[PDB]
């Protein structure tokens, strides 16, 4: 399928020393070595976790167009990647070259994957970057040649998308044209909450041309629901038919291919969790501290670019003229692997988290913002363009500047955070994978 | 119907004029004479044009309760009304009292209304003004009581919407709340172009429980189309839908119920202005010039609110790098009758009017934005937004201050343009109506 190619993903900490070290200045290439978990869902993730750097001193020759892999090294790399069987990658640097494998690097490959695989049983491959920092790579079965990697990408401030080379052109395109559907068209998104938000974050993602939909909710179409939903109708509300239904059914008529998969279940499942982690990018539009703490931890397990959206319309009694609206607010906030989190931007606590259940549970034993279209399409349409900006740069500033976006259509005012005001704690799950209990989370062990 | 309801409706310059002169602050009644134009489309609208106010030197008696109608200011009504057999409405105040008509009132009623009768063939009627502003009316026929005004109202900054008594609860209602879906379920909006911003437009104005929506397009649903006009599916571009008919059944389906009356024709047709002439609110979001005046002169013709909203993704090619976008851009202008119009704010000019013309021959003869859903999901939502903020305000700052919006998403910037800073033409079709030909436009005569 067009939405079944293999990814290799580093973060962009990870990317940059590896770039500094293959690129150190003096044109001779440089060496390094890549350490993966895995993603096997259905499409192989390779999730880059550790990084070798090989000493320039230790090469026995470095020049223009070749450097030796030092023994030691690949066993280093054995020696880390034995105990949960990961995926070693061997990389090198083609100073004043090209993104081609060469013929030395085939037969290089051919000795060295051989003794990777000896070591570690496990999928083993190679990998080649320019000075740009624009990759290459391919993957190695039992030691033996089995496919390139289609996508090498970097989820960064900017997100850089590095496809396999084929005979057609494949510039990168400008944002709002038609290279950029052709690029959407190989990428899986997730919306978590067909919602308020989330139907329209699904439209936009559906008619801008991806590849793959997963719709995540166990919520379904309610007459009350009928001022927000799109694509929702009357008939739907009558027989109370699941969100996720509704809105795969229109994404097959709008598109004439049943590209959706829809997730009857709530994101705080096995189901809905490792469904997620094979999308390119989550988008979270689900307005409980709860989802977004999922969301959070499936974006830095499986290392996947999290966009998250909620809008407010509080409200307070006036003394004399009655209830009145206190303010009228969105934000959107994105989240790069091995960036600041939801958590880190207090999105959610763990007391916010601990009172909403308790309250879902008071809520159980006991058993404002009515119509508001207009604000959800407010913010869903700054997330979406968000996903665009980030992806194909089209602003005159530096996309790092509008990593938190608050607007208030009360106040008419619109504030952004940039990343490196955010205090980052350290982050333990960055690119596990699905190491059990998923998420960290014993409810959702196996 | 819901959407037959009929209409009094002054511009704010012809209430603000008769409300000062209604309340002097002596308490005692006051009274003055509107004169006006009619439309008798499927609603009937009086168009205030006119007003004469009784000087309170002129009233035999003025009392807390009461006020003689001088005989003579009868004439110069009828004077005025009767070369286009215009409606005459007499109002008078009640300082201290309530928006009831009296038993002196009805009496009253009954020997003026068949005096005004007699001097002009046409219905005549009555109104009410308190303090704040508020107005109650009625209309006679053949001198003769007929029926009430359903709702008097006045688009000026904010939008005031007085309904005729009933039973029921009728408060103000607070934006993004039930009573607003109440206010919009008595009101007729017109979309002007079913486009990329106008289907986003459409969809709103639907779930927002607008009781009638007119559509106005001649252009059909077309592969081009898929990644931009909400509801539209594969299927519809393989038969070339027209947008109307494609749009008016999604509406049929969201709502249980057919309120949307699609106009296959251009803006640019009798038979569009006449349908359009009966909204309560138009929303123009054609990307022509000539569609722009079309609809600028409805609003002033038919007094009628208009937002008018557009965007523009320009280009330039960078000798480095090549084609760049230059900026990404959304307009949103709110015009009420006899305030600015889309003419004096130069989004239109008889020379940008002209060269379209040429252009279009040009292309005849002879034979960057394609995706932008999220631009136009952007405007689009500001634009109904802006309709919600002045039916309801509940912004921080006076409506006027947002006449126009700019937004630039590749500048992350948004200005506003207050309505006092912009020059205003004299308005020589303000509430003529229907009058021949047609919008002052020979080619739509009849
Ligand atoms: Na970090
Ligand atoms: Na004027
Ligand atoms: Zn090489
Ligand atoms: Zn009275």
């Amino acid at each position: 399928n067009a939405s079944s190619g293999n990814r290799l993903i580093l973060t962009q900490e990870l990317h940059t020393m590896l770039q500094k070290h293959l690129f150190p200045g003096d044109g001779k290439e440089a060496a390094a070595i890549l350490i993966c978990n895995r993603y096997e869902g259905g499409r192989l993730k390779l999730l880059a976790k550790e990084l070798i750097l090989v000493p320039y001193e230790e090469c026995k020759s470095r020049t223009s167009d070749f450097i030796a892999w030092p023994g030691n090294y690949l066993e280093k790399a054995i020696d880390v990647a034995e105990e949960k069987s990961m995926s070693i990658i061997l990389i090198h640097s083609h100073p004043g070259g090209f993104l081609v494998f060469s013929d030395t690097d085939d037969s290089s490959d051919m000795q060295t994957m051989q003794s990777l695989f000896q070591g570690v049983d496990a999928i083993h491959g190679s990998a080649i970057m320019i000075h740009s920092g624009e990759m290459r790579a391919r993957l190695y079965r039992e030691g033996k040649f089995a496919e390139n990697v289609e996508l090498v990408t970097v989820a960064g401030d900017d997100i850089h998308y590095w496809w396999d080379d084929k005979t057609e052109q494949q510039l990168k395109p400008i944002a709002f044209t038609s290279g950029m559907t052709d690029t959407f068209q190989k990428l899986t998104a997730a919306i978590i909450g067909v919602s308020g938000t989330g139907s329209i974050v699904a439209e936009q993602v559906a008619r801008l041309g991806f590849g793959e939909i997963l719709l995540i909710d166990h919520d379904h179409i309610e007459k009350k629901n009928l001022n927000r939903i799109l694509n929702s109708t009357l008939k739907d509300a009558l027989s109370h038919r699941p969100k996720v239904d509704m809105f795969a059914e229109a994404i097959r008529c709008i598109r004439g291919e049943d590209i959706s998969r829809p997730i009857n279940n709530t994101i705080f499942s096995r189901e809905a969790v490792l469904a997620a982690a094979n999308a390119d990018v989550l988008f979270c539009c689900v307005d409980t501290y709860l989802a977004r703490m999922i969301a959070d931890r499936i974006a830095s397990s499986f290392l996947i670019p999290l966009l998250d959206v909620g809008v407010k319309i509080p409200t307070h009694v006036d003394p004399d003229d009655g209830r009145k609206i206190t303010d009228v607010t969105g934000r959107i906030d994105y989240v790069k692997p091995g960036g600041s989190t939801l958590s880190d931007r207090l999105v959610y606590t763990p007391e916010l988290i601990y009172r909403e259940n308790l309250n879902a549970e008071e809520y159980e034993e006991q058993l404002e913002a009515p119509s508001v279209i207009t604000l959800n399409m407010r913010a869903a349409s700054a997330c979406v363009s968000e996903f665009i900006a980030r992806c194909f740069p089209f602003r005159e500033y530096p996309n790092k500047r509008f990593t938190r976006t608050f607007f208030s259509l009360a106040g008419v005012e619109e504030d952004y955070i940039d990343e490196s005001s955010i205090t980052q704690a350290l982050n333990t799950r960055l690119a596990v994978g699905g190491e059990e209990p998923l998420l960290g989370l014993p409810e959702l062990g196996d």
